[PDB]
């Protein structure tokens, strides 16, 4: 667990739900990546929701 998570979650948003590359960028296993799109309010639902065009 490093320190330096914290400045990737400000730029969270620029690799938006692309954990992969983050990870890359910072060498962490997915399980910190996906932690912080887990900690993320907006990457946290995947797309909307329920809402949306369905017949
Ligand atoms: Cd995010």
């Amino acid at each position: 667990f490093l320190d330096g998570i914290d400045k990737a979650q400000e730029e969270c948003e620029k690799y938006h739900s692309n954990w992969r590359a983050m990870a890359s960028d910072f060498n962490l296993p997915p399980v910190v990546a996906k932690e912080i799109v887990a900690s993320c309010d907006k990457c946290q639902l995947k797309g909307e929701a329920m809402h949306g065009q369905v017949d």
